[PDB]
Order: structure tokens, then C-alpha cells, then sequence
């Protein structure tokens, strides 16, 4: 898949968290940084970028395991454009 590259001088337009993936009962994790939302007319909506999409690169480095700063570092100190490659499973939430 290309990477979502984003034209912006302000903010992308979105947030994000950062997932502590565990794998079992300690204190162990991966770092998972997931789109969580996306603002409507933002340069991050036009683009592509979607609610639940895990951010694998930035500017073509991978930041899958890095620390949830370090990430939004990397964003900061990005300019009017950015490239990221994202994955994502299905589309929607489920509501229960």
C-alpha cells in the first residue's frame, strides 16, 4: 500500500494514542500508535487518514515500539507535508 501523504503550516488534523501491547500477564509491551480520530476539512481527512488506522512509518521510519512522545515529536517537527504508512483491519467499531 503507498503511504497517506498529507499537505498541510498548521496541525495535520488528527489524534492519536498509544497502545501498550501486551502479549501476556507482565509488564511487557510493543508500542502501538493508533489513529483515533480525524477532523472534519483537515489536510489529515482529505488525504485519507482514518479513525483506527495503526501507524507503521513516518517520513518512511518505522515507529512501530517507540514511546508515545517520541511520536508526537516526530510529528511536531515534521513540516507542510508528511508521509505515513498505516494498516488497518476492519472499518468501523462495533457498538455493543
Amino acid at each position: 500500500r503507498p503511504p497517506i501523504v498529507i499537505h498541510s503550516g498548521k496541525k495535520y488534523g488528527f489524534s492519536l494514542r498509544a497502545i501498550r501491547v501486551y502479549m501476556g500477564d507482565s509488564d511487557v509491551y510493543t508500542v502501538h500508535h493508533v489513529v483515533w480520530s480525524v477532523e472534519d476539512g483537515s489536510p489529515a481527512q482529505e488525504a485519507g487518514l482514518r479513525a483506527g488506522d495503526l501507524i507503521t512509518h513516518i517520513n518512511g521510519e518505522s515507529v512501530l515500539g517507540l514511546v508515545h512522545m517520541d511520536v508526537v515529536e516526530l510529528l511536531l517537527k515534521s513540516g507542510n507535508k508528511i508521509s505515513l504508512r498505516t494498516t488497518a483491519l476492519e472499518n468501523t467499531e462495533t457498538s455493543v
